[PDB]
């Protein structure tokens, strides 16, 4: 069911990445680099259990989860989160709740590119990823 999402995933194309992230309050000099890294994302399964690469220059992070199930996470920004992934009309929705605050983290495949669409307030960013061979 999450088939079409595994392998590994080049950023290609950001908007509003900054937006998001002032909005989770990261300081000006990480969102400025931040602003000009292109991570890779990789996803793999094993079973039920899915491992989320993020790697970079920057920063680098890794979970692991099985889809439905909650597990603790600290994020790029260093948040504790409470965090669950589903399939949701095919597409991966990964929610992060902290202090009362939520995030999401939408991943669908559109043409064969992996588009991640990250809210928080009202900040919306889109991030275009293609897949590596
Ligand atoms: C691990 C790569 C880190 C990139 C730099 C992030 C700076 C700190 C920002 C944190 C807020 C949360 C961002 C989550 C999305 C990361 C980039 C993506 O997967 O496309």
């Amino acid at each position: 069911m999450v088939d079409a999402f595994l392998g590994t995933w080049k950023l290609v194309d950001s908007k509003n990445f900054d937006d998001y992230m002032k909005s989770l309050g990261v300081g000006f000099a990480t969102r400025q680099v931040a602003s000009m890294t292109k991570p890779t994302t990789i996803i793999e399964k094993n079973g039920d259990i899915l491992t989320l690469k993020t790697h970079s220059t920057f920063k680098n992070t890794e979970i692991s989860f099985k889809l439905g199930v909650e597990f603790d996470e600290t994020t790029a920004d260093d948040r504790k989160v409470k965090s669950i992934v589903t399939l949701d009309g095919g597409k991966l929705v990964h929610l992060q709740k902290w202090d009362g605050q939520e995030t999401t983290l939408v991943r669908e495949l559109i043409d064969g590119k992996l588009i991640l669409t990250l809210t928080h307030g009202t900040a919306v960013c889109t991030r275009t990823y293609e897949k590596e061979a």
